[PDB]
């Protein structure tokens, strides 16, 4: 589990998001695993608006933030899971790390701010939901 709040937004895994999420919805698409809820007070996160490679994610499985080397935001073929059938995930980033299921949501982050939120994994690696291409995420 986890989330990114930055301003009046909370962006959470779309797979993971609650009632209340659906309720006060601002955005939402499945091919990028990401839904955006509005809140009633501000955040703290900042996003990062850059091209990183590395940085560092926040692993719930080991209690752990790890420094990893992660690709650029593609479209990966990703496995079956209990939430989404095998299909293509937009706007991923893979690295090898530890990730189990309940990982998701962790936030992968750089020297400029937040970077993405863990969205998939196995067998040593983790797959990441960018977002530093969600220019709105700032304003508003
Ligand atoms: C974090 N992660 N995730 C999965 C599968 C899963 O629940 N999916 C993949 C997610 C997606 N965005 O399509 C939902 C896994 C399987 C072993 C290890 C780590 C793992
Ligand atoms: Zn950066």
């Amino acid at each position: 589990s986890g989330a990114i709040y930055v301003g009046n937004y909370r962006v959470v895994n779309r797979h993971l998001a609650t009632h209340n999420d659906w309720a006060n919805l601002v955005w939402e698409d499945s091919s990028r695993d990401l839904l955006v809820s509005s809140t009633t007070a501000q955040g703290c996160d900042t996003i990062a608006r850059c091209d990183c490679q590395t940085g560092v994610y926040y692993c719930s499985s080991r209690r752990k933030h790890y420094p990893v080397s992660f690709s650029k935001p593609s479209l990966i073929f990703v496995e079956a899971s209990e939430y989404y059938p095998a299909r293509y995930q937009s706007h991923l980033m893979l690295a090898v790390g530890h990730s189990e299921p309940g990982d998701c949501g962790g936030i992968l982050r750089c020297q400029h701010g937040v970077v993405g939120i863990v969205s998939t994994g196995g067998n040593g690696l983790v797959g990441f939901a960018d977002v530093r291409d969600l220019l709105w995420l700032d304003e508003e």
